[PDB]
C-alpha cells in the first residue's frame, strides 16, 4: 500500500492489480477542471501506478484493461493534483500513467520526493513539487517552497517522459538520466503561480545548492535557482565534503 | 602577439602595455552600430585585453589610464563583433574589458574557442560563437554553426561576467565555474538570427554531446541542444570512453 488516500472528501479510491500496480480512481474534477486528490502516503513501486482519467473502458499500459472511472461524471480532469498532506516523503520507483484523457499531473509533497526509475505516461506536463499547493477562496492559486529545505532527489535510474517536466523544490540532487520534452527546474524558497511563474523568493537561512550528475535529453532545459549564496553544481557521481 | 588584426579595412589597431595587456582600438562602428573587427588570430593571455570603446580618456581596469579611441568619431559602438577569419582557434586565458561605453560583445571563431580563466568586464552581453557571422547586403543577419563539429571549451579556471552570456557552438565541454547574469547555451548545428533566435537546425553526421562539470552561478540558465541523437552530459571531472 504505497498510496494511502486521505479519509476526507478529496481522498480518491485506490486498489491494486496483479503484479502490484496501483490504480487510483481520482476524485471528480471541480469547476477549474482540477481533480484535487489528497493522500496520507504517495509512493510508487517498481510495478507503477495508474491514475484513472478515463470516460470509457480501455487499455492501460501499466495495468492492462481497465474500466472507466465512475467518479468522473462525463468530464475528465484537466489537471490531476496529488497532494501529500502528512509528513511522509514520497518515493517514486516506477512509472505513473494517466489512463484515458491526457492531463496535466502534479505531485506535491513538502517532505521530499525521490524519483528513481520513475516516469510519466500520457501527461502533457508533469510537475514534482517539494512544497505545498496554495488555495484561496477554494481555488488553486499556486505553490510554495518557502521555509523548506527538503530535497527533490532523482536517482541513478532516472526519470522519463515525453511531456513537459517541472522540477520544483528548495534543492535538487539528480544522479541519472532525465528525459522530457522540456525540463524546467526552479529551485530555492519561492512562491509560484499555478503556471509556475516565480512570484516571490526568500533568502534561505543556509545554502540551497542543487547538484546534477548524469544526463539530460530534452528540447529545452531551464534552471533557475533563486537562493542567494547558492548555485548549481555539476559534479560527478559523488559530491564529497 | 596573441591578437593579430586582418590587414584589410576591418582590421583594428592593436598594441600592448606593460605586463602584456593588449589594447584594441576597434574600428569605427557602421550604421547598425556594429564595430566589425576582423582578425587572423584572436587570443588573450593571462594579462587580458581591452577593447577601446571610449570617447574620452579614462581608467581601464586591466590596462590603467588610456586615451580615447580616435577611430570612433563621436559615436561609440553598440555591438563589438570580433570575427576570426583564418583557420586558427582562439584561446582566452584572461579577462576582456570594454573600456568606455558599455557594449555588447561577440567573438566568433568557427575553428574553436577555449576559455580558461576568462571573463568579460563592462559588457551588457557577451557571446562566444564557434561559428561564423552571416552577412547579406552588407548587414549582419545572424550566425551559423552549420557543418561544424568544433568545440567551445571552458577550462577549470572558469568564466566570469556580470552581464548576459551566450555560449553558441556545435558542442561545449565545460569543466569550471561559469558566472553570469544569465547563461544561454545553444548547441548543435544551427543558423541563428542576430538575436540568437534559432532559425534552422541540421542533423549532424555524428553525435554532438555537450559536457558540463563544475558549477553555474547565474540568475537563469537555459540550454538547448538541437542535435538529434545527442544530449547534455553532466559528468565528473573526467569523461572516459
Amino acid at each position: 500500500n504505497g498510496i494511502v488516500p486521505d479519509a476526507g472528501h478529496q481522498g480518491p479510491d485506490v486498489s491494486a492489480v496483479n503484479g502490484g500496480t496501483q490504480v487510483i480512481n481520482i476524485v471528480t474534477p471541480n469547476n477549474e477542471g482540477i481533480s484535487h486528490n489528497q493522500y496520507q502516503d504517495f509512493n510508487v513501486g517498481k510495478p507503477g501506478a495508474v491514475l484513472n482519467n478515463a470516460l470509457e473502458a480501455g487499455q492501460s499500459q501499466l495495468a492492462g484493461h481497465l474500466n472507466a472511472n465512475s467518479n468522473l461524471n462525463g468530464q475528465a480532469a484537466s489537471l490531476i493534483l496529488n497532494e501529500v498532506v502528512s509528513r511522509n516523503p514520497s518515493f517514486l520507483l516506477g512509472q505513473q500513467e494517466v489512463f484515458g484523457i491526457a492531463a496535466e499531473y502534479v505531485l506535491s509533497n513538502p517532505n521530499g520526493i525521490t524519483c528513481d526509475g520513475c516516469g510519466f505516461i500520457n501527461t502533457s506536463r508533469s510537475s514534482l513539487v517539494v512544497g505545498n499547493p496554495l488555495f484561496e477562496n477554494g481555488q488553486l492559486k499556486g505553490y510554495s517552497t518557502l521555509n523548506n529545505t527538503n530535497l527533490l532527489s532523482l536517482g541513478k535510474n532516472g526519470l522519463n517522459t515525453t511531456g513537459l517536466l517541472d522540477l520544483i523544490a528548495p534543492r535538487i540532487d539528480s544522479r541519472g538520466k532525465i528525459t522530457a520534452a522540456e525540463i524546467s527546474a526552479f529551485t530555492g524558497q519561492n512562491t509560484f503561480s499555478q503556471h509556475f511563474d516565480i512570484l516571490s523568493s526568500q533568502k534561505p537561512v543556509s545554502a540551497l545548492d542543487s547538484y546534477f550528475f548524469g544526463s539530460m535529453q530534452s528540447g529545452r532545459i531551464r534552471i533557475i535557482n533563486t537562493a542567494e549564496g547558492s548555485g548549481v553544481k555539476l559534479a560527478g557521481h559523488h559530491h564529497h565534503h
